[PDB]
C-alpha cells in the first residue's frame, strides 16, 4: 500500500500539474501523494537516528511541515502557517497517540511506561504551549505589529536556544538517497499545493483554517510520524508515546520558532497569533494529555477518549 | 426529617398550586419538596444497584435534573437547563465533595483511598469538561445556529457511544415502588416549577442564572446525592469519591448529551453553549479537584477548601 | 555588596528627595535602595520567625509589598496594586524559584524532595490563583462596581479566614530593631515612589502596567524572598521551594485580600480585578510550576525553563 501511493502519486501529480486541470481534483492528487512521502520521510529520518541525530530528528521529522509552510509563507498564507502547526500538536497529541493507544490497545493489560519521562514531558508541554503560544496571543491583541512580532522573536529566539541547548547536553545508505530523493519531490508538489487553497475554499465552502489545522496537518506532520502506530502494535508503546511528544514539543519549541524567524525574510512577518479555537484546542489536548500519560499509558477506550477529542475538534474546526 | 419534608412538601405542593396563591412561596414550597424527594430516589437508585445498574444509576441518579429540565425545554427555558447541568458539575465536585470532605474530616488522619481510579477519574474528567464543554462555548460563537446544534449534536453523539462503550465493557422491592411514585411526584412538582421561575426572577431581583446554577442544581442533582456526605461519616471516603466524581461524569457524557438530543424534538433545539462565568466556574472546579483528588483524599480544611471554592462562585452567580 | 547598596541608598534617597532633583533619577534611585532594605526585612523575618511565626511571615515577609501598595492606594493607583500583586505570584513562582532551580542547579542530580507538600501546596494553588483569581474577574465583568467589590470583600474575607485557620492548627535581638528601622525608611521611600510613577512612564513610555507587574514587583516582594534562592545552593532545596510556592500563597490568601479589605477605606476600594495578560501569566506560571515541583523538584534546564517563562512573559508586560 505504501509503494503504490507513491508510484500512482508522483506522475498523477506531475501530469494534473502540467495540463493544469483541474483546480479542485489537484488538491486531492497533491494531499494523497504527500502523506505517501511523508512516512518514507519519517522511516528515513529514523533510520538515520537509529548527538546530530536530534538535530536532523527535529529537523527532518518535521520536513514536510517545514517545506509546506515555506511556500505558504511565499504566497503570503501566513494563516495556514498557524493553522498546520495548532493543528500538527493536536495530531500527535490526540491522532497519532490516539491510534497508537487505540490500536495498540489488543494488548489489554497495560502498556510500557516510564513514568519519569512522561511526567517530565508534559513539564515541557505546558511550558511550551500553555506559555510559548497562549502568552503571545493574548498579550498580542492590543500590542500594535512592531511589538506583536517582536514578542513573537522574543519568544521564537530563546525557545530555539533552551531547545538546543538540552539537546546538545541532554538499511542506512538509503536514508539519505530516499530522503534527499522525497524532500525534493515533497518541495515542488508544495509549492503548487499553496496555489490551490483558494480555489478549494470558494468552490467547497471550506474554510482556510479547516484545510490547516486539519488537511494539511494530517499530510504533513501526523503522516512522518504514523511510525508510532505501527510501534504500538509492536508493544513498543514507550517509543510511540516519545514519538508523540517530543515531536509536539519540537514543533512548538523549533519548528514554530523557526517558522517565525524565517518568515521575517520574506516577504514579511508572521508573529506567533493563534485564534481562539486554535489555542484552547491546543491546551484541552495537552491537559488531556498529562491526564492520560499519567494512568496506564494504554487501554483501548483510553485511546477512543484521545479520538473522540480529535474528531470533536476537527468537525469543529470544519463548521466554523 | 426527612420524612417530615416529604409528607408535609406534597400536600402544600398540592394545595398551594390549587389555590395558586401566590407566584412566590409556590417556589419555596416546590424546592423543599423536591430536596427530600430526591435524596429518597437517590436511595431507591442505590439499592436498586447494589451491568444494568450502571445505566439506572446514569438514569435514575439524575433522575430528577432530568425532570426539571424536560419541562423546562417545554417552555422554552433553555438557560436554565444549561445552568442546572453546570451546577450539577459545581455541586458534585465541589459541595457533595466538599461536605463529605469537610463532615467526614473528623477522622482526621487521612481518607480511604484508590489513587488509580482518582487519577483515572480526573483523566475522564477534563476530556468531559475541558474538551466537551468548553470547546462547543468557544468555537461556536462565530457559527451560527445550524453549525451551533450540528456541532453540539456531533459530541453529544459520540459522548454517550463513549459512555455506554465502557459501561457496556467496563430492602429491595420498595426500591422500584418508591423510585415509581417519586418520579410521578417529582414531574408534577417539576411542571409547575418552571412557571415560577419568571416571577421570581422579577420579585427578588434574582437572575434566572442564579436560580438554574444554584438553586435548580442543589435541589435536584446535589440531594440525590447527598448519600455521599453520609457515606464518607461511616468512613467509606473511596465511594463518596465515587458517586461525586461518576455522578458528574456521567452528567457531562450522558445526562448533557440526553438533553442536547432529546430538545431536537421540543420544540426546539439547544446546543451546548455555556456563559463564560459557567465555564470558567466549571474548569477551575474539576482543576481543584484534581488537586484535591490526588493528595490526602481529605482533611477538614481540604474540604473546607472545596467549600470555599463553591459559596464564592455561588455568590458570583448571584452577583452577576 | 548588601550593606553598600544600603549605605549609599538612603542618603542618596534622602537628598535626591528634598533637591526635588530630577523626576527621572529619583525612580532608579529609589528602586535599588528598597531592593537592599528588602533582604534584610526578609532576613529579619526569618531570623524572627527561626504559631505566632506564621503571622509575622506572612506580614512582614510581604511587607514592602504591603508598604508599597498602601501609598499606592492613597494616591488612587489601584492598577499599580493589582499589577504588583500580580508580579510577585510571577516572581516568587518563576524567578525565584526559577533562580533557585538554576544557580542551585549544580549539584546536578536531584534536589530536596517532600513529595507529599509540593503536591498538596499546588492543591492551594489552584484554588488561590485559579479560582479565587479567575473568577472574580471573568464573573466582574457585567457586575457593576457595587457587586464587583461585593464579591470581592466576599472572596477576601473567607480566603484570610481560610488562611488563618490553618494557621491556627496547621542572632535574634538585632531582628526586631533591623525590622523596625527598615520598614519605616521604606514606607518613608515609598510615599515618594508613588508620586514618581506618572513621570517615568510619559518619559521612558513604559505602561503603568510594566512598572507595576516587574520594576514594583522585583523590587519588593521577589527581594524579600530572595534568601531562597541562597538557600538552593547551600544545598536546602525543599526550603527554597517551601519560601517560593509560601509566599505566594500568602500573597493570594493574606495580602491582596488583606488590600482589598484595607482599600474600602481609603480613599475608595479596589476590587480583584485583573486584565488578560495578569491572570493568564498567573495560571500559566502555577501549571508550569506544579509541572516543575512533581518531578526532580530541580536541574539547570528545568530551571532555566520556569526563568525562560518569566523573561517572555516580562517583555511581553513591557510591549503592552
Amino acid at each position: 500500500i505504501f509503494f503504490i501511493l507513491v508510484a500512482a502519486g508522483v506522475p498523477l501529480s506531475v501530469i494534473g500539474s502540467l495540463m493544469h486541470w483541474p483546480s479542485a481534483v489537484l488538491f486531492a492528487v497533491y494531499c494523497v501523494t504527500i502523506i505517501a512521502l511523508a512516512s518514507y520521510m519519517g522511516r528515513a529520518t529514523e533510520s538515520l537516528s537509529i548527538r546530530i541525530g536530534g538535530l536532523l530528528n527535529a529537523t527532518f521529522g518535521n520536513a514536510v511541515e517545514l517545506i509546506i509552510s515555506m511556500f505558504a509563507l511565499k504566497e503570503g498564507l501566513t494563516g495556514i502557517v498557524l493553522a498546520s502547526l495548532t493543528g500538527s500538536v493536536l495530531g500527535n497529541l490526540l491522532l497519532v497517540a490516539g491510534l497508537s493507544f487505540f490500536v495498540g490497545g489488543l494488548k489489554y493489560a497495560r502498556q510500557e511506561f516510564n513514568i519519569h519521562d512522561a511526567r517530565h514531558n508534559s513539564g515541557l508541554l505546558i511550558f511550551a504551549i500553555i506559555v510559548a503560544f497562549v502568552i503571545p496571543e493574548v498579550f498580542s491583541v492590543g500590542m500594535g505589529n512592531a511589538s506583536k512580532l517582536n514578542l513573537s522573536i522574543g519568544i521564537s529566539i530563546i525557545m530555539i536556544l533552551l531547545y538546543v541547548a538540552a539537546l546538545y547536553f541532554k538499511s542506512g545508505k538509503v536514508a539519505t538517497i530516499v530522503l534527499f530523493a522525497a524532500t525534493i519531490v515533497v518541495a515542488y508538489i508544495s509549492e503548487n499545493l499553496v496555489h490551490t487553497f483558494h480555489s478549494v475554499a470558494e468552490q467547497f465552502g471550506w474554510s482556510e483554517l479547516f484545510i490547516g489545522v486539519i488537511i494539511v496537518a494530517i499530510v504533513g506532520n501526523a503522516a512522518e510520524h504514523a511510525s508510532a502506530i505501527i510501534m504500538a502494535f509492536k508493544n513498543k508503546m514507550d517509543i510511540a508515546v516519545e514519538i508523540a511528544v517530543g515531536s509536539t514539543l519540537q514543533i512548538a519549541m523549533f519548528v514554530a520558532p523557526v517558522l517565525v524567524i524565517c518568515s521575517i525574510f520574506f516577504p514579511t512577518s508572521m508573529p506567533l497569533v493563534f485564534t481562539l479555537p486554535e489555542l484552547v484546542a491546543m491546551v484541552s489536548a495537552v491537559l488531556l494529555m498529562i491526564a492520560i500519560s499519567n494512568d496506564g499509558d494504554s487501554n483501548w477506550f483510553e485511546g477512543a477518549t484521545l479520538l473522540a477529542a480529535y474528531v470533536i475538534m476537527a468537525i469543529g474546526f470544519f463548521l466554523l
